[PDB]
């Protein structure tokens, strides 16, 4: 309504104020209503004029005309228009409102949504609606009106104020009892867009609010959200499923009671059913960014319930084990048709499920995964069955060690973290694993050794000429053995001793001397990872282990090579040079009178050649001026690391080595000093 050229000065001074007057004062709803539509037209051009002039009248006429549907509807449209000037195509900025309820409160397909807008004018409207506890209560009462647009416009307006003044709006909404129950009931609304919009407002309201988390939980919401998810096609739903999952996430995050509620009320079978969607003989599940995000959000919900350090973790872990969830997430980890971004997430979810739980770990050790066909399989029974069952632990070790090219580094470190979750705080399972692993090595060195791969001893004690093409294979191997060797670990001595007393044939010969030969041979290797892995391993092994120091010292030829190697041009290989130096120092510190290279003989041999100053210097130089110096002191931020020209992660040091060095840096540096 109007014309094209209307000078601002007449509109502000004469028309809007007159219309504001008519909205509040006309004694005929008909003319009040009509004044609102007059304001609604000016709201597109003269937003702020109408906010200043129009707002209090609009809100006053809204409390008066609240039983009149056309009156309520026209005022709600007008406020929504006023909320933002806005770049986009909708004057009511409803797209912006939904996007704020998602981005502010959930994790959405980042690629698929590459998108301040809120003014002093927004905040004016937001405070006008917020100061008034009664206006909030009025809006809530509008959900009883039998009008689609009013119910939707009310949800949207509340989303707008929750995106601008959440604490006041959340405060007001809680004050009305019955308020949440009503919101949850919008999920049953006959009209789909009210159901959809209500998931977004629920996300906004329960976010960072334990009070609302418990309030929403008591409204039987899990049952509702899971029917919407199955009704929209599960993982193959798009945003509504993301919203449903995102809302399930916000109701459980940091709410143990809500978590134990979710598990005990028959949700697991539902979550399992949804997680299990991508695995069918029938179709080839179609993967895109939305379905990746849906499943990962689903996996995250499993993870929440079993966050380590909470008192309920064991309970939750045990609960998840008493369903199909573990088996289903391990299918997602191992199945062929699974995106790279999903595999690691499934692997670390399983790791949270089993970490430090005998019952979870002992069940884990019995899980087998179906595989298809070998060489020369006649499908007929007489030849056999083309299906083979492989133990999950074997696949982890295989993927960890030999799955370069086909699997991402992230999957390989997830495999490493799941294995550590499996062995965590379970000495018996650690011992049985190593003992089984040494048998298999003795078939590769004795029975058929001299006339798929999952053996750590094979890697640690054999020479691979092409190791430079898969350096991380060695890095993982040393990192698992250091993990086992932890001094602070219960009965680590037994595990050290089993690894020490292994004999081989390569390049009979015990583990520490075989690794020594492998080390010295490695000082000339393309990848500096290879030498760092052996060096840090042996330093770790020798540190506080007299029998390991004696095995090392029992071969003067190796100490000669290491001393020779330590003499390099001042800039050439300062990291190897210091690690070699550190090895000899540490070997000195746990040398005794009856070490095969006697202490005082080995002391003279090291001190005369290198010097008490040059040693201490090269320990100090290792901390401050080597590869070691620039490592982030993160226990679990080796996932998604920085890359090389070659394309290799910038990962050199196992965390156990870093912890050992940092915790005894003084003792290392002063090994040659003072001691006899």
């Amino acid at each position: 309504q109007g014309l094209i050229q209307q000078p601002k000065i007449q509109s502000v001074d004469e028309t809007i104020p007159t219309l504001c007057d008519r909205v509040e004062n006309s004694t005929l709803i008909s003319d009040r209503r009509s004044a609102v539509l007059g304001l609604k037209a000016f709201s597109r051009q003269y937003r702020e004029s109408v906010i200043a002039s129009g707002l209090k009248p609009l809100l006053n006429t809204l409390k008066r005309d609240y039983m009149d549907e056309d009156s309520v509807k026209a005022i709600l449209e007008t406020i929504l228009i006023l909320f933002i000037r806005g770049d986009g195509h909708d004057d009511l900025t409803r797209g912006w409102i939904s996007q704020q309820s998602r981005l502010q409160n959930g994790k959405y397909p980042s690629p698929l949504v590459m998108k301040e807008q809120v003014d002093q004018f927004s905040l004016w409207i937001a405070d006008a609606l917020t100061q008034s506890e009664d206006l909030i209560h009025l809006l809530v009462e509008f959900w009883e009106i039998d009008n689609f647009h009013i119910r939707l416009y009310t949800i949207q307006l509340l989303e707008a104020v929750m995106a601008t003044r959440p604490l006041k709006a959340r405060s007001a909404l809680i004050s009305l009892p019955t308020s949440i129950s009503t919101m949850v009931s919008l999920l049953d609304d006959m009209h789909e867009p009210i159901r959809d919009e209500a998931i977004l407002l629920l996300m906004a309201v329960v976010n960072d609010s334990p009070h609302v988390q418990k309030l929403v939980a008591f409204e039987n919401i899990f049952e509702r959200l899971f029917s919407i998810i199955e009704e929209e096609g599960g993982l193959r739903g798009s945003l509504v499923v993301n919203d449903c999952l995102s809302l399930i996430n916000n109701i459980l995050k940091y709410n143990t009671s809500n978590q134990t509620l979710f598990l005990e009320t028959g949700n697991l079978p539902k979550l399992a059913h949804l997680l299990s969607e991508p695995i069918s003989q029938d179709e080839v599940f179609f993967w895109n960014d939305q379905r990746i995000v849906n499943i990962n959000t689903a996996l995250d919900i499993v993870s929440l319930t079993v966050e380590p350090g909470n008192t309920v973790t064991t309970k939750h872990q045990n609960a998840l084990l008493d369903s199909s969830v573990l088996m289903v997430v391990l299918r997602l980890a191992f199945f062929h048709n699974i995106p790279k971004k999903v595999r690691p997430v499934a692997l670390l979810t399983a790791a949270n499920m089993v970490r430090s739980n005998e019952h979870a770990q002992l069940e884990f050790s019995k899980i087998d995964v179906p595989y298809f066909d070998p060489s020369l399989p006649v499908n007929s029974t007489a030849n056999g069955g083309p299906i083979k069952l492989i133990p999950v632990v074997s696949i982890l070790i295989n993927w960890m060690l030999y799955a370069n090219s086909v699997h991402t580094f992230d999957t390989r470190v997830a495999c490493s973290r799941l294995l550590k979750a499996y062995f965590m705080d379970n000495f018996d399972l650690q011992r049985d694993f190593l003992l089984k692993q040494v048998q298999l090595c003795n078939n590769s060195t004795n029975n058929v050794g001299d006339n798929f791969k999952a053996n750590l001893f094979e890697v640690l004690l054999n020479y691979d000429a092409e190791l430079n093409l898969n350096p991380f294979k060695l890095f993982f191997t040393t990192d698992i053995f250091m993990f086992f060797f932890q001094q602070d670990h219960k009965y680590s001595e037994e595990l050290r001793e089993i690894t020490r007393n292994v004999t081989t044939g390569n390049d009979p010969l015990k583990a520490i001397q075989t690794i020594s030969e492998l080390l010295t041979t490695s000082l000339t290797a393309a990848d500096i990872r290879i030498p760092i892995s052996y060096l840090t391993f042996l330093i770790y092994w020798l540190f506080g282990d007299f029998k390991a120091t004696n095995d090392f010292l029992s071969d003067k030829s190796v100490i000669k090579s290491l001393l020779s190697f330590s003499y390099q041009i001042q800039d050439e290989d300062v990291t190897i040079k210091c690690l070699v130096t550190m090895l000899l120092g540490v070997a000195y510190e746990f040398s005794s009178k009856e070490s095969p290279f006697p202490r005082k003989e080995y002391f003279e041999f090291i001190t005369k050649t290198l010097g008490k100053d040059n040693y201490a210097s090269r320990i100090k130089q290792f901390k401050k001026d080597s590869y070691f110096s620039k490592v982030d002191m993160n226990e679990d931020s080796i996932l998604t690391p920085e890359l090389d020209e070659t394309g290799l992660p910038k990962v050199y040091f196992s965390t156990y080595f870093i912890q050992l060095f940092n915790e005894n840096i003084y003792r290392i540096r002063t090994a040659l000093s003072h001691d006899p």
